[PDB]
């Protein structure tokens, strides 16, 4: 059938930075995370490396994606699918070739898939300020991130959902620890620290006769996986404008809605969340200059030059928005 | 939003739509659009004010609005039926039922408050699927509630739990006695929305309508608690299953939504190879038959018995129901 | 080897109604629940029947036992060990010989060992009056019973404790529903109905040619397991005096402690919980007349005459107490 | 209503004992017996009255006592060390440390309230086993808190959670700013009691001492929140690791209790077939040797540092520690 052919053609660029993820969501009946995750899992022969029954994986993937909110413009299954697919490409970078095991790769991928599951569409601070049960439960510390990990794992325990049923205790335990570490790193309050470490790791870069980086201890191997997935999560600004633009309008819609919510209860309107005093263009350039670029610049210097085009794409989007700035 | 305490010219239109709050058939879907998807917050506020519930229970307005919005925020916008619109619908419907002649001055303000509050939280945080589905899938929700009245227990837990958020305890000024009473009634009412309790509830209601004692004003006479809570439980149960009794234009909107939700479940069940639940197979659909099936075995027996209890008060509602049944009979393709 | 030989001998009375359960508590190292369970399981060959790895089984029993409060005088591991063994003997009752299946038997025994796990030492009403988290979670309905179940299961997910790992998706669903049905039947507010139904069923009792009780549908089969475990839980007044008295003292200590707790908070003091207006004896007689006797009078009916010595001990034990009531 | 928070017929002796509430070395075990096992309720009540916290934060007396009894009720009576007596001890020690001359007028009342409240809940609902044990069994606890500071996150959650039981919200009259400020501090303080953070906590304290500043009055100058909370964290951390600095008669009771708990875990660890944790093997126990090690590598380095920060205020405390160290030294059987 035609509709299926168009989907398959789109899925062909799965290993490409710039996948038409939105197009894919439209064609799979809004199951981008499921299709992309299953596709990426065959391209990596993961189902076979870990003996993952076909039906189990699909059932879990459908369930996980079902626990992403369809009423949320940004933090939904499309964003999940996108970070997953982005990490997938980052993993295949030449400077990291052969560096990670099948388990560590399965970790950064699973982590990415669940990194924002059941996201309410509001920031940690909003959850804290309203005294939400979630905030009370996690003591105001990485409330959302802890909850994401929590739901991600808990969903494994559903009927025919354990995609790690055939792993070994030694493996499940190792996978668990890595996913926790990666996801908790997606919390922006950890950004500044993650970047500092990343830089220090680039000023002690160690390559091999194969030119590929050398990762001795766990602390170094995980630190790359954290920045990797962190990079994927903050990758929309480095994608083809057509994509970046959809992400921006979606993220802003969510901030404005949070702003309305805060303006409903008379709270101070959060930054960038006020639709009556907004600078969408300014904010984007600001977000890139103080966070996105300073981060990706360090990532490029790590896998130099495997990401030269990505950084270049980012600098051009930076200007595209700039040359759109009124006052 | 009002410039100098004076309405906005949309907020005004909302206000005029809300003049039919005491009427069966309120344009709830419009009110939802007009209020910015705040049908639950505005209809609850309207009802609390009219029934003078804020002064009687010393509920500060800010706390009420904040809670309401918080409660409404916890209904799922991505759910076609079990959302804030259905909640607002059930609240306003119970509100109209409470005002019936046959029950005039029968319930105390605390019982009224419980019927309305229970209506507002009755389906909060509904995931869009049934109890059976959560059970067969091994959801944590089902395990927590040991597969018994899973959703109903969860709705209650969430409804009360939300009272604890910043400036959300609308019952802060009720004495412990008032709170323990309110709470038991609200729990008794919401658990009674579970369909598995349907038959027994109806049976006791018929049994009541039989031994039914009345007058002093021609109004119903309720002795003990078992009787009063039983009536209130059926009252909210009737409001929850009242869509088939509303004007056809409303009823069909409700049907599309529940059917959509039923199909989405059928789809999700199928994807997993699970036995497809009744009415859920969007491929072997019999919408027209479903409604007739639903009206003859559940809705009509219920409202007929309810019409008996408060007769003649509910004649028009029973008629509209009987009339909506025929209409669906026609629609049945042969 | 000194107290061990002594413990083995003591277990020779496992299928006997009146086990010196307390000795087994000392001799076993405060593991009455773990040992009685390990023995009973091997006997009914439940380990081989459901392929229960000796490891897991013991590991769950230990996780479960540890989850019984050692500070609580009554509702603890000894009581749970008592109920499991009392239930055991009841299942081996002749009039019921060959009625229940290996799966139903496992339920009954499992339901018993967890029927009171993690009991706080206070009644549901106390938890309800204080707006305890547990009561808010279960809506003031069977608060402790719901909790008992929830911990019974969740504790399976611990480390190598999932005993029912070698059962089918069909078995596990049956057991689960049976365990839940049983445990929730122990809630006293359910007592009246369970008795009325048990009696109504004794009125329409039916057997096969061999005289084996004929339990047709699920309603009947579970209603018998429910009341059975209910009789076990309410069996201390039917045990030899020497036992009954230790139990009565232990529950009164718990009642009084709850009473002191209510007194400190200016709360109304529950019945039997006021050590200043106590009638410990009048209470035992009252308890036996309105509840224990009517329940046991009917169970003896159903298993005529398997339980007669039991019933007789009950009427005798009531007398010993009645003679202690002053005035 | 009663004098010291609870009812007691030995009130006289309890009264004389509580007179030493401002002194290092309080007979906490004796107060625990005289109070009817209510050491935490009585000592907290005494401290709040003494520091005039009820009036300053408009805390109703009945709400304070109700909360205190609830909190105390949630420490396990079957745990030899991490119980309500330890909680009471740590509270009273923090109270003494807050009164040190070098810190006079340095902390606000809200910071004082936070440090004391944090101390009272710091180990609430302790199971009697380490985080490692909870992690190596995949316990629901070790899973809710992604293996990071399991017990500490749980102590905080339960402590704050109990504020929601009937008449237990002792912070009901503080403003939103005060409640948010208090909460963060309490949270920062209790997480810091995790031993896994000791070394880093100690380093930062040394950095502070090395660059120690004093005001016109010989009291510590603490500008930013970071230095403020840091002092408070080390302060409660010191109080938690203060038993080796109390009169030997007290230290020895604490050592017997802590070891009895370590051995309860050692047993359980070999039952489930696990690697016995340090100091938990009751067959190869070097108790005296352990104390010497604990003092040498943890307690002494920590108190010597606190002592420099408040020099010479803690000279006697540091002296008693050293005497207790040498005492166990002479007990070690070679
Ligand atoms: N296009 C964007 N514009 C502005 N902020 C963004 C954008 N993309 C990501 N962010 C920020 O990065 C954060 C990453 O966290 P999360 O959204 O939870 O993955 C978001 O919460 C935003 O605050
Ligand atoms: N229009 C309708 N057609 C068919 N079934 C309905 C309709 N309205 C309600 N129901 C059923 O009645 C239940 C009422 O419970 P709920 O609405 O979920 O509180 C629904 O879950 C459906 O199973
Ligand atoms: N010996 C006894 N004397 C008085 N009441 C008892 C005795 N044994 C059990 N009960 C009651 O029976 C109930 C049975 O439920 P439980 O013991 O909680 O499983 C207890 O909660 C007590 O209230
Ligand atoms: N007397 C003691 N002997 C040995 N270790 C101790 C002693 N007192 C405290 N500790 C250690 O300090 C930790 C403080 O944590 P906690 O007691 O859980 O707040 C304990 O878990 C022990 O590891
Ligand atoms: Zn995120
Ligand atoms: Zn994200
Ligand atoms: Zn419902
Ligand atoms: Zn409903
Ligand atoms: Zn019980
Ligand atoms: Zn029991
Ligand atoms: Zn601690
Ligand atoms: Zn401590």
């Amino acid at each position: 059938t035609e509709q299926e052919d168009v989907l398959a053609k789109e899925l062909e660029d799965v290993n490409k930075w710039g996948l038409h993820v939105f197009r894919i969501a439209e064609l799979s009946g809004n199951r981008p995370l499921t299709v992309i995750m299953h596709t990426i899992f065959q391209e990596r022969d993961l189902l076979k490396t870990f003996k993952i029954p076909v039906d189990t994986l699909i059932t879990y993937l459908m369930t996980l994606e079902d626990h992403y909110h369809a009423d949320v413009a940004y933090h939904n299954n499309i964003h999940a699918a996108d970070v997953v697919q982005s990490t997938h490409v980052l993993l295949s970078t030449p400077a990291l070739e052969a560096v990670f095991t099948d388990l560590e790769i399965l970790a950064a991928i699973f982590a990415s898939a669940i990194h924002d599951v059941d996201h309410p569409g509001v920031s940690n601070q909003f959850l804290i300020n309203t005294n939400s049960e979630l905030a009370l439960m996690y003591n105001d510390s990485s409330v959302l991130e802890n909850h994401h990990l929590a739901v991600g794992f808990k969903l494994l325990q559903e009927e025919n959902c354990d995609i790690f049923q055939n792993l070994t205790k030694k493996q499940r335990q190792s996978l668990r620890k890595m996913v926790i570490d990666i996801v908790l790193a997606t919390d922006m309050s950890k950004h500044m620290n993650l970047l500092a470490d990343l830089k220090t790791m680039v000023e002690t870069k160690k390559v091999t006769s194969s030119g590929v980086l050398l990762l001795d201890n766990y602390s170094d191997r995980i630190q790359v996986l954290q920045n990797m997935v962190h990079c994927a999560d903050l990758s929309n600004p480095t994608k083809p404008l057509q994509l970046y633009r959809q992400w921006t309008d979606r993220i802003m819609e969510e901030f404005f809605r949070q702003g309305d919510r805060e303006r409903e209860r008379g709270m101070e309107i959060s930054p960038m969340c006020d639709k009556h005093n907004a600078s969408v263009e300014k904010s984007q350039v600001g977000f890139i200059d103080y966070i996105v670029h300073p981060l990706w610049e360090t990532w490029a210097d790590l896998v130099h030059p495997d990401a030269q085009d990505i950084l270049d794409t980012l600098e051009d989007n930076r200007e595209w928005y700039q040359s759109t700035i009124p006052q």
